[PDB]
C-alpha cells in the first residue's frame, strides 16, 4: 500500500513526522538514520530509499533522492504530500575556490541554476535561495560539531561532466555555454558544485516548503577533477534537531 | 576495479559489448537480461545496476539510468567511455493522444526538450533526434513482435508533475510557462511525457553515438479508468521484448 | 481562379493529390515532373511553380518553394489545404563533414533550428524532426540505386552568409552568436547547411503532416564543377521520385 | 564573369550605382525602372530580376528580393558587393490600424522583429531602424504629391498567416507566442503587417547602410502607382 | 498632490503638453531660465520639475535621474498629467573615433541594454524615437550650425560593465558584455547612454511622442549649452 | 579636493575609515538616518547621490543615497567600494503582496526574484539575487531585539513602479504580456512584497566578493490598493549595522 505514486509510503508510514533529511545516494540512508533513535526501514523503491527514525522524541524521515533535480523532484513532492515541510540535503560536492579543503561542510545560501527542473517551478528571474531558518540551524549545527565550514553560493549542474566543466570524458570538450564557465563562477565566489540543490530550494521556496542544504568538500576542482562526509552528516543531523 | 567513477565497471566487465539497454528503474534490469543468454550481474551503485548477457553471441550490456536526464547523463558517459556505441531505452509511459491505447508500443523519433541536461551538450535549437538505424530495428522489432505501435514525438520533461500538467499535488499550482502546456502538445501530435529521451537523444547525436527509444504505454491521461498493477505488467514485458529484440538487428 | 492566396490553384487541379515534391528553385520543377508519368503544368506566381504528374496510377504535385522558411511555409501551408499531407524536400547542398563527399547524398533526419518562421510554428524545444516513413522511403530508394548515403542532422539557416558563418562578405563581420558555430556543428555530427528544412519539418510534425528531405552533395567547403551537379541533381532527382513511390 | 554567387551581376553592370529600389515580386522592377531614363535589363535568376536606369544622369539599380527575410538578405548583401549603399523598400500592404485605408501611404520608422535573418546580424536588443535620411525623403516625397501618409513601427514577420496571428489556415491553431500578438501589436501603434523589413532595417542599420521603405495600403483586415512615384521622388533626393 | 512620485497635479501643468527631460535634477533649473516666466514646481528624489512658457505655451522641464527605472516613473506620472511629447537631452560620451567633443548627437533608436524597455514592450520591439521630434532636434541642430550624428544609441541599464568598463573593483566584465564595445562599435553604434532605450520603448507603445538629444563630453577612443540650445528650439517646433 | 570617483564626488579621505555603508534610495532621508548615529557629517551631494558619514561604537560609517533602481544603485555601489566600502545595508520602503501583510512592518529580503535589468550585467539570470547570511541574521537579530513586526523571505525587484509591479491605474490602463497575472504568480510563490533596487545590489555583490543586506518598511499593502493614501525599520538598519561593525 501506498499513498504516493513512487516513493512506496502510506501517511501511516510517516508517524508524525514533518521533517525529512534527504541525501543523493539510497545507500547512505541507513547509515544517517543510524545516527538517530528507534530507525526503521520503510521503502526502496527504484533510487528511493526510505527510513523513519526519532529525533528528541520526534519522528524524522531519511530519504534518498538519487541524483538530479528530477529525482529529486518526484521525491520532495510526494514528501511534502504525506506531510514533510521541511527538507535538509545532505550531499557530497566538488570546491571550486582556492581555499576550500577536501573535508570542508559548505552551507549554501542559495543557488546558481545550472539545471532544469528549477524551471518546473518558478521562472529563472526566481532565486534558487534557502530557508533562512534552515540556513542558521546548519550554521549553528557546524559550530556545535566543530568543524571547517564556508557560507555562500553553489553552483547547481544537470550534469556531473560538461556543467562542472569537466574534461576528462568521452568527447573532451564542453558546450560553448560552459566553455570557461568553471572561472566564471570562482570569480563570482560560487563555493562548489553539486546537482540538486537548484530543483530542491527553487520548489520549496516557491512552494511554502522550508529547505536548506549542506555537503561535505570531496575534491578540489582547482587541483584534481575527479575525486579523491562524517562532519557534514552530524551537522545535518544536529540542525533537524534544531528544526522539530 | 572501476574504470569509471559512478558505475564501478571496466572495460573487462563489458567483454567487447558495444550496445547497451537502459531502463530508468535499476529493478528492471535482472528482467531485461533474463530475456538473453548467460546473463551475470556486474554492478550496482546508487541508481546504476549493470548486469551483462549475449545475444546471438555476442556482449550486451544492461543498466539502468535512473530518474532523469542528470542521472542518464552520467551513466551514457561513463557507458561511452567504456566503449558503448549504441544506447537504446526502454521505458514506461503516460500517452497523451485519445487514440493511443494501454498496451500500446511507442517509439520515439524526436523529442520535446523540456528538460535541463540536453542544454548541456547542445543548445536548444539541435534536435533531441534518435538514430535511424536504432528506430528502423525498434520499428521492425515491433512487427515481429506483434504490437500495436505508434511512431512519433515525445515530450521529455524534468518532472513527473508540473511539467507534465500535473495538478494533483502539494500545491496544486503549475507555473506559467507549463499551464495549458499538455493541451499544446496535444494539438502538435506529442504522443507522450517521459523523463529521460531529451537528454539521452540530445547527448548521443551531438556526440557520434547512436541512440533509440521504445516505451509501452501504461497509462492514458485522457481516458477515465486506470489499469491495475497486473495489466501494466504485461505492457512492460511487450515493449521489453520488442527492445531486445532490436538490440539483434544492431549488433 | 484559386481556393488559396499565393499559388494560385484549386483542389480541382491536384486531382486527389496527396504528396507533393518541393524543390527550392521553380526550374527544377518541370525536370522532377518529367521523371515521372503524364506531367502538365499546372501554375507560377512568383516563386512557387506546380507541376502535377502521376505515379502508379496516382497524382502527385511538384511546386517550388523559393528562398527560405518565409516562402517556404506558404507554399506548405496552401499545399495542406488543398490537400497535401506528405511533403518530401529535393535540393542540392555544400557539407560541412571532412568525410562527405561532393557525389553523396544526404537524408535528413532532423535539423538545427537557425531559422525563425520554425518559431512560428512550434516553440525551440521542439524538434524540426522529420517523419519516420518518409525518411525511410528516401533512405531505402537511395540504397535500391547505390548512392553513398549519408543519414543524420542538418544545419537549416535563415542566411546564406553569416548563419552559415561566412566572412566573404561586404562587412567581413559576423555575429557573435555565429562566431565559431560551423566548428560547433561539426563537431556536433551535423552534415550540412540548408535554408529550408527546419521550417518545412516544424510546421509539418507540428500539424500532422508527413515530411521527409534529401540532398545532393556539390560543394565541400572543409575539403576546398558544372557537369557534377547536372550528374549530382539527377541523382537526389531519381531517389526522391522513387521514395515518392513508396509513401502513396 | 558574375562578381557574385545569387544575382548574376558585375560591379560593371552596375555602372557606378549607389543606390537600389527594391520590391520583393519581379514583375514589378520593369515598371519602376520606366518611370527613370534609360531602363535596361540586367539579369534574371530565381527571384532576383535587376535593372539598371539613370536618375538625374545618376546610374541606379532596381532589384526585387522575393519574399521573406532569408531572400531578402542574399538580394542586399550582394547588391552591398557590388557597391549598393542606399536602399530602398517599395512594397503593398494591409493594415491593422482602423483609422488607416485602403490608398494610405505607410514611411516605416523601425519594425518589430518577428523574423529570424534579422538575428544573423544583430542580437535582439539591437533596433530595426531605417535611415534619418531615407525616412525624411520618402515622408518629404510623400507630402510633395499630397498623398496621406502615416509614419510609424510595422510589424515584420516570419510567417504569412500564424505570425500575423490568421487562424483560417489547416491546423486553425497559433502558437503561444502569437496567440493574441495582433491586439497586443495594434495597442502599441503598430500599423501593418509585412514580412522583409526587420531583415533589410537590421542589416543595414548595422553595416552602415542606409535603408527606408515605403508601402501603399491596399487592405485592412480590420475593415469590413503612388507608392511607386514616391519610392522614385525620394530616391532622387538621396542620390 | 495628484501624482505618487512627481508631487505635481494637472493645474501645475497649466495645460502644457510638452515636457523637456534632462537627467540631472541641478540642470532642470537652468534649462527653464532660458525660457519665458520660469517657475519651479516642486522637487522630491530625483524629480525637480519646473514650468516655462515658450511662444506663450506652457511647457516642461522635469528631471529623470540615472536610468530607464526612475525615467518611466517621470514619464508615466507626466503623461499622467497630460504631456504628451518627451524630449530628452542628455550629455554623453561617445564610442566612435570621428565623434568630437562639442559634436551633438540625435538618436533615432536605441540598442536595448537595459530592463524596464521589457517592461512595456517584448524585446523584438524597436526603441525607436518620433519621427516629428527628430526632425525637429536634426532641423534645430542644423539651425544653430552645430556637428550633427544621427544614428543608433546603445542605453545600458550600468555605466560601468554594461559600457565595458574594466577600471573597477572587481575589473570583471560578466560574458555577456566582454567585447561588447567592439562590437557595437562594427555596427555603427555612435554612444552609450542610460534612458534612451525605456524612455523610447515606453513612448513609442503607448502613443507618446519621444526624442533625444545629447552632447558629446568625452571619447572613450580619443556644448551642454549647444544641446540644450538645440531641445529647446525643438521644443519650439513642436508645441 | 579631486573626487576618487565619478558621480558620488567623494575621496577615501571622506570615508575617514568607513568599510560599511546604509544606502537608502531617497536623498532626502540620508540626513535623517544619519542623524541616529553619532557625529554626522554632510560629506557630499549630486544627482541623486546623497552621502553623509556618521559614527557607530567608534568606528565610521557611511550613509549615501541610490536613487530609484538598478542603474544608479549600480553606480553608488560601484563607487562606495571603489572607496573602500565592503558592506551595504539597504534600507528601503515597499509594496506588500501577502494579505495579511500591515503597513509599517518590516520585510527582510533573504534573496530577490530578479525583475529588472542591471543585474545582468554582473550576472547571468540564472545566478542567485542573495542576501549575505551574515547581513540577513543582523538584520533578524536587530528586529528581534526591538521587538518589531518582521517577516522574512523572497522580495521581487522591478525596474518599473507601474507596469512591472502589475499596476493598471496609468496612463495606458495596460501591462505587457510578460506581466500580466504576474502578481498572482508571486503571491502564489510566497513573494512577500515588490520594490526597486535588491535584485541589482544583491546580485552585483554577491558576485563580487561583497556583503549586502536588504530591510524594508510595508508602506501599502498591495491586495487592497495600487498606491497608498498617504521608521521601525530604520532603527533596524543601524541597529543592524552595529552588529556588522
Amino acid at each position: 500500500k501506498s499513498d504516493v505514486f513512487h516513493l512506496g509510503l502510506t501517511k501511516n508510514d510517516l508517524q508524525g513526522a514533518q521533517l525529512a533529511i534527504v541525501p543523493g545516494d539510497p545507500e547512505r540512508v541507513e547509515k544517517i538514520a543510524a545516527l538517530m533513535d528507534k530507525p526503521v526501514k520503510l521503502a526502496s523503491h527504484r533510487e528511493f530509499t526510505s527510513w523513519r527514525a526519532e529525533l528528541d522524541g520526534k519522528a524524522v524521515i531519511v530519504c534518498s533522492t538519487g541524483i538530479g533535480g528530477p529525482s529529486t523532484s518526484i521525491a520532495v513532492e510526494e514528501l511534502a504530500q504525506l506531510g514533510i515541510r521541511t527538507f535538509l540535503r545532505i550531499g557530497t560536492t566538488g570546491a571550486i575556490q582556492p581555499h576550500i579543503n577536501v573535508g570542508d561542510v559548505l552551507v549554501t545560501t542559495a543557488s546558481v541554476r545550472l539545471d532544469g527542473a528549477s524551471l518546473h517551478f518558478a521562472p529563472m528571474e526566481f532565486p534558487a535561495v534557502a530557508d533562512f531558518a534552515c540556513t542558521t540551524a546548519l550554521v549553528e549545527a557546524a559550530k556545535s560539531i566543530g568543524a571547517t565550514t564556508h557560507v555562500g553560493v553553489t553552483a547547481s549542474s544537470d550534469t556531473f561532466y560538461p556543467g562542472q566543466e569537466r574534461y576528462d570524458t568521452y568527447s573532451g570538450r564542453v558546450v560553448r555555454r560552459f566553455k570557461g564557465s568553471m572561472e566564471e563562477w570562482q570569480a563570482m565566489g560560487v563555493m562548489n558544485y553539486e546537482m540538486e540543490s537548484a530543483t530542491l530550494l527553487t520548489m520549496c521556496a516557491s512552494q511554502g516548503l522550508r529547505a536548506g542544504m549542506v555537503a561535505g568538500v570531496i575534491v578540489n576542482r582547482t587541483q584534481q577533477e575527479i575525486p579523491n562526509e562524517s562532519h557534514a552528516v552530524k551537522i545535518v543531523v544536529e540542525a533537524a534537531r534544531r528544526l522539530l
